């Protein structure tokens, strides 16, 4: 198989055995000062997000074309609200907010986004580019636009002193630094069956699934609270300490972890363990993230919890995470979603999440290094 426009980049190939580290090309010291050019009656737009107006366009943008499952059954749903959590966070810049108009009408057809991040690989630290929420208008697929807005994205942040990056898709290109299985716990069974996201066992009734799958009313873990501004330092410093096991992660500032943990109705959600003493020494969180349920006459929205990132220190990780699904059900959702990288296989199975169809796919552009189990992946991209 070749890649007409990954074999042009500086990526290893699929396949390469990589024992090495470092960048596949020296950081440049001349960058070119003009965009790249546009098919005839297209243009290029940065996005003002504190503009509501150009917010609800982006929102439709994504509502209408963004990323589907397998079966094209479902399609994200990312709120207004979430995209300016995900999109401005510390250090964002708004040329980094890459839309493509039509000239004529003004309408909004291809999106592309950058947002600064420090990242550990192995032995290294690394100022960085997260790049996500890359999308072209359904009725302009398959005309070779979106090699033009990476290449745009990547002028752009080259222009800021910046060389490498990392992202997550569900197709594989080259060449993958981890590859995730994600996993799907039902909340709300007999939804879930009825707009087919899963589907009832030959062996099991309705009934027993029902059962199989009940939850407590309320936590377990004495002290379970949501996160409260007091608790920003302690929290930084739980995940900060935790996160040195694996060998892809962020290093957040205090700064981020306030921007990317504190709860968000409707966004995001953490909960702290505060014991006996008054320690923090816990915690857990799961951001918010619907799919519009296609071409169906009742059920129009499924509501999905998405794992985070979750520390343990006392807490036993199986009594937090069965928390999480007892909370995430509190709160009105149908399913908890979980990828199996960090600690996570140790209590997949354990708690019933059942297996889904696909891979989440992690990358790095212009950096090699020798590829890591799910298990050593400790990075969440929304
Ligand atoms: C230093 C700074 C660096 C910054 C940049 C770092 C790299 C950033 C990379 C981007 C990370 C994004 C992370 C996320 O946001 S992942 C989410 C991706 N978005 C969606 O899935 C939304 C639904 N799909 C679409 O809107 C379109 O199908 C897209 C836009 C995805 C492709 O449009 P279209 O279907 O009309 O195709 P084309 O004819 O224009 O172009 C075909 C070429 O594009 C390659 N392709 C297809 N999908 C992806 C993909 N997800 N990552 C990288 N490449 C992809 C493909 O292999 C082919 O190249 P090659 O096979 O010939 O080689
Ligand atoms: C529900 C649902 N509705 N739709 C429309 C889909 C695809 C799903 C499956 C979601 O799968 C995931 C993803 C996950 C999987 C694949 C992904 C993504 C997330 C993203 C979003 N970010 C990570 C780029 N892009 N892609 C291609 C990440 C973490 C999880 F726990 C999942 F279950
Ligand atoms: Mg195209």
């Amino acid at each position: 198989r070749s890649y007409q426009f990954w074999d042009t980049q500086p990526v290893p190939k699929l396949g390469e055995v990589v024992n090495t580290h470092g960048p596949v090309e020296p950081d440049k010291d001349n960058i070119r000062q003009e965009p790249y050019t546009l098919p005839q009656g297209f243009t290029w737009d940065a996005l003002d997000l504190g503009d509501r107006g150009v917010l609800k366009e982006l929102y439709t943008l994504l509502n209408e074309n963004y990323v589907e499952d397998d079966d094209n059954m479902f399609r994200f749903d990312y709120s207004p609200e979430f995209l300016l959590w995900a999109l401005r966070p510390p250090g964002w810049l708004p040329q980094w907010h890459c839309g493509v108009r039509v000239v004529s009408s003004r309408k909004l057809v291809g999106f592309i986004s950058a947002i600064p991040a420090n990242i550990h690989i192995y032995d290294t630290e690394k100022k960085m580019v997260e790049i996500n929420f890359l999308c072209v208008h359904k009725k302009l697929r398959s005309k070779r636009v979106a090699p033009v807005l990476i290449r745009e994205i990547t002028r752009r942040v080259h222009l800021e002193g910046i060389f490498q990056a990392v992202y997550t898709a569900g197709v594989v290109l080259p060449k993958p630094v981890g590859t995730c299985r994600y996993w799907h716990r039902s909340l709300n069974p007999r939804k879930l069956i009825e707009v087919k996201f899963s589907h009832l066992s030959r062996n099991m009734t309705m009934q027993r699934t029902m059962k199989l799958y009940r939850l407590p009313e309320t936590p377990k873990t004495a002290g379970l609270r949501p996160m409260e501004t007091k608790d920003i330092p302690v929290v930084h410093q739980l995940l900060t300490r935790y996160l040195k096991q694996f060998h892809l992660t962020p290093v957040m500032s205090q700064e981020e972890v306030e921007h990317w943990f504190y709860p968000q109705e409707n966004i995001i959600d953490t909960f702290v363990v505060e014991n006996a003493n008054g320690e923090v020494t816990d915690f857990l969180s799961f951001y918010t993230l619907p799919s519009t349920i296609m071409n169906h006459p009742t059920h129009k929205s499924l509501k999905a919890a998405y794992s985070f990132y979750n520390v343990h220190t006392q807490t036993p990780l199986l009594d937090l995470m069965s928390d999480a699904l007892v909370l995430a059900k509190m709160k009105g959702f149908d399913v908890f979603n979980a990828l199996d990288l960090m600690e996570n296989k140790t209590f997949l199975e354990k708690l019933k999440f059942g297996i889904g169809d696909g891979n989440l796919q992690y990358y790095l552009y212009n950096w090699k290094c020798p590829s890591m189990g799910a298990e050593k992946v400790g990075l969440v991209l929304q």
